[PDB]
């Protein structure tokens, strides 16, 4: 079995490593965009062309099974890029979704959605979740994480600052936060320590981490060391030099 | 007289604001490269590609003359472009050495260059700098200011915790800052305030303004409106962006 991942960039490491732990594939074919990443701060349009363009790429590679691990990509473009293609395509939007009726079983629990500013602003996050029945579903645009994560700023004030920066005006607590972005699992353990300590919880929200919700999925669907192949629109080599960092 | 000007998306508006301040041109046609945008972050044959792609873009426009107004193009990509242009190029590094050779006569005066973590690494202001005879040159890759500026985060705590992370391990007390970075004059002032504070300055450090310098460039060499403005990006969120950093 042999698969592509694609991704904006790599961020996608992030989800690249769970799947490689899960040990369910053979051969991964990872592109990251990263001449043109991110694509969190650009508008629908640009970003369906650029789903569809990454499927052109993998096209020579004769994959079987495409992981959009990109959250923005599978907000904007998963619809289009599946109508343009005669291999299955799973994003990571829907299997966290499913992870997300597992293990939240009150439909009023207060959810936060956290992802950039072109996955908040397609709802695709709040319209899934509305058909499952949840009824506290909140959501925050953290565009600033993409870059301060990029330039490995994972602790201090600035990310600190950051962090009440966007936390602050929150209305409701949150018992349930979606990293519904490629990047967020690096600061996860950061943000549950800014929930605990800026309000009197005991205990943190649960964080649903993308990778980890997709890997369950295609478990219950697929059978039980991978070899990977890294390409990018951008320097590979600076890439491979991320993955080394992103996969540790 | 009818012009072009590039940008990798929305910054070089602080370029063309200083362009129509100056009433030069008749006619603009701004491009920015808005689908892909940041250059800084990339790598620099990524950007040189870059670059001679956005001459195929205004060869259907019959411009005299092409403006890029990005930093990091200008740093990476103007040599390029040149090599394959029969109409002129003028980046925004080479008029501020003229800026700065104008201004600071004493050689020995701290120059502090800021900008993308591309312009930086390719050193095209320090070596233009150390030929011109200046002695105390330092750079600083401040790549978070442009994510910050473009989320419109031109004030308070976290711009402030920002211009910190990065000011804080700073040897020399600069008296000449180089905004060398299409986004860093929205924070201009706010840049003047940190340096005036956290060093007791009387007065604050002479900021070097990439759009002003072209303009007085294009002056001094030309002896000297309508805009359009074309994106690769959705055009409609680039003129929105174009109200809000035009003034
Ligand atoms: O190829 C290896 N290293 C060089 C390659 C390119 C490169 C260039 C400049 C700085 C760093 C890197 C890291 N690189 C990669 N690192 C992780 C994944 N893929 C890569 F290509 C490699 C081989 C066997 C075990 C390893 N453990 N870690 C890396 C390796
Ligand atoms: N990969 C994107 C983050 C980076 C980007 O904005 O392209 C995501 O998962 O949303
Ligand atoms: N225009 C770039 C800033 C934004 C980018 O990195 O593309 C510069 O002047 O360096
Ligand atoms: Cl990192
Ligand atoms: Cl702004």
């Amino acid at each position: 079995m042999k698969i592509g991942v694609f991704d904006s960039g790599v961020g996608g490491f992030s989800v690249l490593k769970s799947l490689l732990k899960a040990r369910l594939f053979d051969e991964i074919i990872y592109y990251g965009d990263s001449a043109r990443v991110p694509y969190g701060t650009k508008d629908p349009t640009t970003i369906k062309q650029f789903g569809l363009e990454a499927l052109d790429f993998f096209k020579p590679h004769e994959i079987e099974l495409l992981i959009v691990a990109c959250n923005t990509a599978s907000a904007l473009a998963l619809e289009e890029m599946q109508k343009y293609s005669k291999i299955p395509i799973v994003g990571v939007i829907e299997p966290s979704i499913l992870a997300i009726k597992r293990q939240v079983e009150d439909k009023n629990a207060p959810i936060l959605v956290l992802g950039t500013k072109a996955t908040i602003q397609s709802n695709a996050y709040d319209n899934a979740l509305k058909q499952q029945g949840y009824l506290n579903i909140s959501h925050l645009a953290t565009s600033l994480f993409v870059p301060l994560i990029e330039e490995s700023i994972l602790e201090g004030e600035l990310l600190e600052t950051c962090m009440h920066y966007y936390f602050t005006p929150l209305e409701i607590l949150p018992e349930v936060i979606i990293l519904g972005c490629t990047h967020f699992p690096l600061i996860a353990q950061k943000i549950e320590g800014y929930f605990m300590g800026h309000f009197a919880l005991p205990t943190p929200p649960l964080l649903i981490h993308s990778g980890d919700a997709i890997v369950e999925y295609l478990q219950q669907k697929y059978a039980l060391f991978p070899k990977v192949e890294f390409h990018a629109s951008g320097d590979v080599i600076w890439l491979e030099r991320q993955a080394k960092e992103w996969l540790k």
